[PDB]
């Protein structure tokens, strides 16, 4: 459909992500760890939106159809 | 709705550590990713709140002449 959107990444994408860890400085896993499960909470809440824009769409077709056979 | 958004991912700074953490610049390149996609998921969102509003009206409208 035309009004899909394509993301780079996945709620399982981000889930299974393994970062190179490092001796040098770096970041403190737990923290990244921690962020990233939040992102991944958001990420599934937003997954089936392709298809509920393509829905409403096409009632909204339906609807303005209706309407429009009456006037 | 959302936990997060772009900005706050934008914004983001985690504590430094020399102890076994993770590289930063795969960290860093990963998030601008993550921003970029929360920047879809925001228009994409807002074009729900749009289309289930016009939708609610649609019908409002067909029930009152009905």
């Amino acid at each position: 459909h035309m009004s899909d959107v394509s993301l780079k990444l996945s709620a399982k994408d981000i889930y299974e992500k393994d970062f190179e860890k490092t001796m040098a400085r770096g970041y403190r896993r737990e923290e990244v760890d921690a962020f990233l499960d939040d992102i991944i909470a958001d990420y599934q809440k937003m997954a089936d939106m392709n298809n509920e824009v393509v829905k409403l769409s096409e009632e909204n077709h339906k609807l303005k159809k209706e309407l429009e056979e009456l006037r």
